[PDB]
């Protein structure tokens, strides 16, 4: 497995109306979690959504609201959020900086994987 | 649950070699992972050591050179790296402006506990 993974920004795909760099696939990584790097770009909102899926952001760079069923949390670098089960959830950057973080989601379904690719290993 | 954890610069806790807030313990948090946001102070270098649990670093701010085993690796803002295991690994800051990155871990153990906690 490739230990090294070089930012290429660029090379991001926008989806939820950000741009992102998800952490998988990773060939020969056995992760419980996935993730990526998102950055919500100057004066734009990511996709509002939810989901069954347990999720933490790990806030790198930027200021941001984070609004979480209608209660908004302002965020910068080293802020830790929490995103409740099944909560609406986006992020506003109304700034004129790009806003970066780092999400993490997790699940039954990702941990029991990871145990099971372990064992076929 | 508390949904928020704002940084606190003025709490981190040295370990090491290095100034880190680490993740856990969060009440109400359910992870079958750790955590930690970590500083490497300028013209420092962190504490080699090595496990059998799995680690990925994601790179914040600065510049380093993470060596791992005998290889060197010139890291910078985005870039990810893979602890493999049982490999020695640590981190060199040569310049004059803090190097941060977070880590997390993982094992059999954490990511069972995380189930049985869910289950219980
Ligand atoms: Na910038
Ligand atoms: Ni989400
Ligand atoms: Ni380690």
């Amino acid at each position: 497995m490739n230990i090294i993974r070089k930012m290429d920004w660029d090379s991001m795909v926008h989806e939820y109306d950000l741009d992102g760099s998800r952490l998988l696939p990773w060939e020969g990584l056995n992760t419980p979690f996935g993730g990526a790097w998102c950055i919500v770009r100057p004066e734009t909102k990511s996709f509002r959504h939810s989901h069954n899926e347990y999720e933490l952001f790990i806030v790198i760079q930027g200021n941001a609201i984070i609004r979480i069923n209608d209660e908004d949390f302002p965020v910068t670098k080293g802020d830790l959020i929490i995103i409740p089960l099944d909560s609406e959830h986006h992020v506003i950057n109304n700034n004129q900086e790009d806003f970066h973080f780092y999400t993490i989601w997790w699940d039954k379904e990702s941990t029991l994987n990871f145990l099971t690719r372990l064992e076929q290993d």
